[PDB]
């Protein structure tokens, strides 16, 4: 044991209303390295994910912080804390957004485990779905690492089951993936069509799910999102006029679509839309000055 995970392992974990990783507007710009790891263990707790999966607390412990140090701190967006805010995303849509009731136990594991694994490794984007299988095969290893071994509790066709919906979860945050898959799911739900308790729609749905939480800052707060797109804007260009509208051809293209669709399948996911919204129309304000 190093000392990271002694002093983590023996701190208290705050409620999930005292950490406000319940809302959509959650920003992490004032906490600190040990401070996500808490929050992330409230995740883990919350969704009943430790009761329902017998996982030991150092073992989580340990494999939190093995994830974190598989995320190079060197890269501007791309690192630890894009990936603990896709999670706490993921964790406020089940929770805030009520898409915990229409997924089973092992879809929810599988996605809080690949939505904080989803980028494991990443250089940033100057250094198919190539990446994203090499994302996946970091995940696996620290899944099978000693001590780090999480889904231990689970049999072999729970965790057959699970490794499956981790791996498609991962891969599913290609955004070339995204755009050839949104168009079916776009024909369900404007035909009224789309149905949960298909298999097939059900996963396409877990596809969409992930992409909605990896792009979630554009839905953000003004003053958080004109943050984190900075650091995307460092990541691309340095490792300005023209970022705003950019950002307003991104929201178009790619984001307003994805988060109007899903606050079709769960209402209460709306903060997300109406975030993104509210950010296009401050990024067009800016793009109108140039
Ligand atoms: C802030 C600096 C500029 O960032 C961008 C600039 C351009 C694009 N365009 C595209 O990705 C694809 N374009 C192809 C041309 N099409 C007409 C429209 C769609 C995206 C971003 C961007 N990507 C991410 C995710 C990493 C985030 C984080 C949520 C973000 O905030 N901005
Ligand atoms: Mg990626
Ligand atoms: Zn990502």
């Amino acid at each position: 044991e190093t000392r990271e995970l002694q002093s983590l392992a023996a701190a208290v974990v705050p409620s999930a209303q005292t950490l406000k990783i319940t809302d959509f507007s959650f920003s992490d710009f004032e906490l600190s390295d040990l401070e996500t790891a808490l929050c992330t263990i409230r995740m883990f707790t919350d969704l009943n994910l430790v009761q329902n999966f017998q996982m030991k607390h150092e073992v989580l412990c340990r494999w939190i912080l093995s994830v974190k140090k598989n995320y190079r701190k060197n890269v501007a967006y791309h690192n630890w804390r894009h990936a603990f805010n896709t999670a706490q995303c993921m964790f406020a849509a089940l929770k805030a957004g009520k898409i915990q009731n229409k997924l089973t136990d092992l879809e929810i594991l599988a996605l809080l485990i690949a939505a904080l694994s989803h980028d494991l490794d990443h250089r940033g984007v100057n250094n198919h779905s190539i990446m994203e299988h090499h994302h996946f095969d970091q995940c696996l290893m620290i899944l099978n690492s000693p001590g780090n071994q999480i889904l231990s509790g689970l049999s072999i066709e729970e965790y057959k089951t699970t490794l499956k919906i981790i791996k498609q979860a991962i891969l599913a945050t290609d955004l070339a993936l995204y755009i050839k898959r949104r168009g079916e799911f776009f024909e369900l739900i404007r035909k009224n069509q789309f149905n949960l308790e298909d298999p097939h729609q059900k996963e396409l749905f877990l596809a969409m799910l992930m992409t909605a939480c990896d792009l979630s800052a554009i839905t953000k707060p003004w003053p958080i999102q004109q943050r984190i797109a900075e650091l995307v804007a460092t990541e691309f260009f340095d490792q300005k006029n023209k970022i705003p509208s950019m950002q307003v051809g991104f929201i178009d293209a790619i984001c307003l679509q994805l988060y109007e669709a899903l606050t079709h399948v769960s209402e209460d996911c709306f903060p997300l839309l109406d975030g993104c919204r509210k950010n296009r129309q401050k990024w067009q304000a800016l793009a109108e000055q140039q």
